[PDB]
């Protein structure tokens, strides 16, 4: 099969690939949520909800593993790090708890409804979802083992952040030697603008492809 | 000792932590050299390599340990893998001298003029200089293993390029719970201006800290 893609189309078999569901949580895309409480711009995911929607619906359809990622830890933080991580000190969750003792124990904390994935996006049966502690899902979890446990060498990224999660993720596969894809529009940055023009410009130029997601399902469709 | 920062000051031992010097071979600062040859802007590395000569001596005057990186493989490219490694599509030197194959052999490869450091930069005794195949120092390396075997816990990273060698340690450093500062007037991106801007403004909010050589050289001198 052949993805129309910048710098440059590639070849996949979408029985042996995976499309990975970035952190479509409420912290992360939701009005209310951690990222919005934390400062950051929410006001536009709702068009990256439905792209995912369509293609996951795709992808699932095509014999594609669907990998559904929940960031975030027990509501105590003990998986957070303590005052020994550098995580306890840049997570802006936790930054934003410490400001605001009423929301402590609520951002990204398993089991509320920060965590939750949103409503409009119900994993199915066969589905993989994985928990992470940190921002790339390589670390800390048992993601590679399960790539490549099936065989899977293509990775197809969508969610939140394109500069943070979904980019240390895809960054992480290409030094694990798998082949990463990033379908821009069902992704958004936490940042200003030129934060996604430059996660995208890093991912093309330097450690994967960029693609969209009415390619993707053209490319799905035989 | 502590060391002034965005987005916050920290706290750290310099004889508890590294000072990183990332890929400051001609390949990267130097006309002529591979990102010359691949079309990036590399006429104004010049201040750059002064910057990273005072820090250098600032650090090791600290007992901080300073570790070289350089970036590359056997003149063959075996370590850059085949094309059943996205590095082999992706490595825009690869690219490059598929493009023009006079310099087969000639960038990035391992007892060439490319991938020597350049010659103001030169490595003393007690230094450690590291090869690494890939853009992230952590993988596929003893890095780790050396950072651990000293108790160091802090890392400062300068070179080329700010978005992703540099950036690319920083991030799995953090992974790794390292604390990583860049010293941002003693590194240089690679590709247009959002590039650079986009990787301090991930490293200061997400992964780590931003100060200068200034300020860092000032925070040791005691």
């Amino acid at each position: 099969t052949t993805l129309t893609a910048r710098p440059e189309a590639i070849t996949f078999d979408p029985q042996q690939s995976a499309l990975i569901v970035v952190n479509m949580q409420n912290a992360y895309a939701t009005p209310g949520g951690y990222l919005d409480l934390a400062g950051f711009d929410v006001s536009t995911t709702r068009p990256v909800i439905a792209n995912i929607q369509t293609a996951v619906t795709a992808a699932r359809a095509a014999g594609m593993l669907i990998i559904w990622f929940q960031n975030g830890w027990d509501e105590q933080y003990v998986e957070a790090g303590g005052p020994g991580s550098p995580n306890f000190h840049k997570s802006n969750a936790l930054k934003t708890m410490r400001k605001q003792p009423q929301l402590q124990g609520k951002l990204l904390a398993k089991g509320s409804w920060d965590y939750q994935l949103v409503d409009e996006l119900v994993p199915q049966p066969g589905d993989i979802v994985l928990p992470k502690p940190r921002y790339s899902g390589f670390f800390n979890t048992p993601l590679d083992s399960i790539l490549r446990s099936r065989g899977i060498r293509h990775l197809v990224f969508t969610g939140i952040a394109t500069n943070v999660c979904v980019e240390s993720t895809l960054r992480d596969g290409f030094f694990l030697e798998y082949f990463g894809v990033v379908l821009e529009d069902a992704t958004h940055q936490a940042g200003p603008k030129f934060a996604q023009k430059a996660a995208l410009f890093n991912i093309e130029t330097f450690f994967g492809w960029v693609s969209d997601v009415e390619t993707f399902c053209d490319a799905l469709s035989p």
